[PDB]
DNA sequence: ATATGACGCT
DNA sequence: AGCGTCAT
């Protein structure tokens, strides 16, 4: 009853750029815009590995990890841009310098954080009761939501697809209590509306699009963003829980689309996210651990803590490539000449990181898989990072991994390695 | 048939 | 410290 906490305290948002490498490259190449069309790294491995794709692509059932001549297959008209590639391997550095070009844009509205490469997490409520004194309870016009969907509406006592946009939001506004600040509702409209803001100013100043989801914490957010997709945003609240909840996987709720959450729907025979609330917070604790079991007590009923960490800069800045089936290393030369090109686009992109942000990473991670593992990470080890000069890095890498080799051949590397991974990390103010 | 990043556990 | 999980 009066002692009940519901979860509203606060206005969150996810922001997720479309298709974005996709958007990187039709801003660049207009010939692009408007097409089927897919983002490839590899040409010569079966026309590449698709990474993005274009809404119009998706329609005819293109997905990312097809291989671009397999995807031709579905969509022969397919157009593709490559991913720039230095010293033999993909190189991301255009979709970076593209994600600081958005989230420069979104740290102007709110503190983000940053999620992924075209993700960011925002804390609106600062922002929300700010933007609220200045209405001066005035009502909120549908002129000021094009692009927002209300979650479960329309519902109660037209055919197409704004028509029906447009009901659910007119159903939302009239029944708004624009009376009081402290409505979670009406904290959660005006989220939206700072967001359409956002999301203008986003595609102005970029040229690109976006989604995006607000609620009231991450994980509603983040629900709420993949729900009306491309080009939309969507709110939900509260209320809207129960009934999103009832039919929603479990697989669809960040944190459980792994081994956790099939452990969920075994364990407890369940589907659906809301058939969780008929667990004790001790049974449920029970079966997964405290933590886990406390997180899905609260989260089945919409409610979460997680703060959106003031954090812009990634925490990591890493360098990677495999090596499969027959191109796995075999030569301590190849592997000390593969650490280098690696070394040396890490030595880059962390001289121009120290430029940029004023701080110096101090520890490197090597990491490597022998052939055979089914195992991903095969073996990690680290050394102090002293200075950024790539022939020390890939000598250091090579000195903390160079008894991996089981060749008493000298000259041999066995097993051969299918994968180098390179990462700097622990950064201090510079 | 074939590249990153955050955080949890012990 | 090194390994595992979950996600773009
Ligand atoms: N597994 C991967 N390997 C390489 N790059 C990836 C991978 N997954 C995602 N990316 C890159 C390409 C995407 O454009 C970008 C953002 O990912 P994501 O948001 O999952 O897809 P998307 O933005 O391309 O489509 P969407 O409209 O579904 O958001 O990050
Ligand atoms: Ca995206």
């Amino acid at each position: 009853g009066p002692h009940m906490a519901t979860g509203q305290d606060r206005v969150v948002a996810l922001v997720d750029m479309d298709c974005f490498f996709v958007q990187v490259e039709q801003r660049q190449n207009p010939h692009l815009r408007n097409k089927p069309c897919a983002v490839v790294q590899y040409k010569s491995w079966k026309g590449g590995g698709i990474i993005a794709v274009s809404y119009e692509a998706r329609a005819f059932g293109v997905t990312r990890s097809m291989w671009a001549d397999d995807a031709k297959k579905l969509c022969p008209d397919l157009l593709l841009a490559q991913v720039r590639e230095s010293r033999g391997k993909a190189n991301l550095t255009k979709y970076r310098e593209a994600s600081v070009e958005v989230m420069e844009i979104m740290s102007r509205f709110a503190v983000i954080e940053r999620a992924s490469i075209d993700e960011a997490y925002v804390d609106l409520t600062s922002a929300v009761q700010e933007r609220l004194q200045k209405l001066q309870g005035q009502p909120i016009s549908a002129d000021l939501l094009p692009s927002t969907y209300i979650e479960g509406l329309p519902q109660g006592p037209t055919v197409q697809k704004e028509g029906m946009r447009k009901q659910g939001l007119f159903q939302w506004l009239d029944s708004l209590q624009i009376d009081n600040l402290t409505s979670p509702d009406l904290q959660l409209t005006v989220g939206a509306v700072i967001v359409e803001e956002m999301r203008a100013a986003i595609e102005r100043e970029t040229g690109f699009q976006c989604s995006a989801g607000i609620s009231h914490n991450k994980v509603l957010a983040k629900l709420a963003c993949g729900l009306n997709k491309p080009n939309r945003q969507t709110l939900v609240s509260h209320g809207s829980v129960p009934q999103l909840f009832s039919q929603m996987p479990i697989r669809k709720i960040r944190s459980l689309g792994g081994k956790l959450g099939a452990s969920v729907i075994e364990i407890l025979g369940i589907e659906y996210m809301g058939e969780l609330t008929q667990f004790t917070e001790s049974q449920l604790q029970s079966h997964f651990g405290e933590k886990n079991g406390s997180w899905l007590y609260a989260m089945c009923r919409g409610i979460e803590h997680d703060p959106v960490k003031p954090r812009q800069l990634p925490k990591t800045i890493g360098c990677s490539k495999n090596f499969p089936g027959k191109t796995a290393l075999a030569t301590r030369e190849q592997v000390q000449w593969w650490l280098l090109q690696l070394a040396q686009e890490l030595e880059e992109r962390l001289t121009k990181d120290r430029n940029d942000n004023d701080r110096v990473a101090t520890q490197l991670v090597v990491s490597i898989r022998v052939q055979g593992d089914k195992r991903l990470s095969s073996l990690r080890r680290c050394c102090a990072l002293t200075r950024y000069d790539a022939h020390k890095m890939s000598h250091d890498a090579f000195t903390v991994i160079k008894n991996c080799n089981t060749s008493g051949i000298q000259t041999e590397w066995s097993p051969p390695l299918t994968m180098l991974f390179l990462c700097a990390t622990k950064f201090s103010a510079s």
